[PDB]
């Protein structure tokens, strides 16, 4: 099946528990996959206006990592439901993907998961102000736009409405799209 068949692709790129013991100030994200309409789809955010990181980006859901988190799957796993109420038993953790290294002392754990049909988001408007699905093929041929930074501009076709994606985010998009899509009879 489509999530068989996914979910077996992303497990060769596990790494695992490896790198998660090191003494860095330690972020998790959720890489949300929605099948709809018979295809694959990665969930959004955008965040609050409100927010002193990065007010009004698009992201994947996570945060900073606490002392009740017994893993960093559990951070990832946490901050998704505060953010967009996504409960444990609609989840199924997947895979750890490469870790983000930024600022010299930070360390960002991204894991894959597979959504349940029926989970319909309640956007938390103190975190975030939108939710949006985007196909996973579009991080094939996306519509690249030059600010030199490399920046995606995806039009929703059932409203219209543009969000721009960039940075780690677009990064790892397209990394999950390469895993699950290359190479695959029509
Ligand atoms: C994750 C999921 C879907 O997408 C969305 C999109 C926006 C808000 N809530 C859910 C869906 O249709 C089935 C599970």
């Amino acid at each position: 099946s489509m999530l068989d068949d996914a979910k077996a692709r992303l497990r060769k790129y596990d790494i695992g528990g490896k790198y998660s013991h090191l003494p860095y100030n330690k972020y998790s994200v959720l890489l949300p996959l929605v099948a709809k309409e018979g295809k694959l789809h990665l969930l959004f955010t955008v965040r609050s206006e409100k927010l002193r990181r990065a007010p009004g980006e698009v992201c994947f859901p996570g945060g900073k990592r606490d002392p009740t988190d017994m893993d960093d799957a559990a951070t990832a796993l946490r901050e998704a439901q505060e953010e967009v109420g996504l409960r444990p038993h609609q989840v199924e953790v997947v895979c750890c993907l490469v870790p983000c290294l930024i600022d010299t002392d930070t360390l960002i754990t991204p894991f894959v998961g597979l959504i349940d049909h029926n989970f319909q988001a309640q956007p938390n408007p103190a975190e975030v102000k939108d939710v949006f699905l985007v196909p996973l093929a579009y991080f094939l041929h996306p519509q690249v736009h030059d600010q030199i930074n490399h920046i995606f501009e995806y039009t929703n076709p059932e409203d219209g409405v543009t969000y721009q994606i960039k940075g780690m985010t677009a990064n790892l998009a397209v990394l999950v799209a390469f895993i699950i899509l290359e190479k695959k009879p029509t």
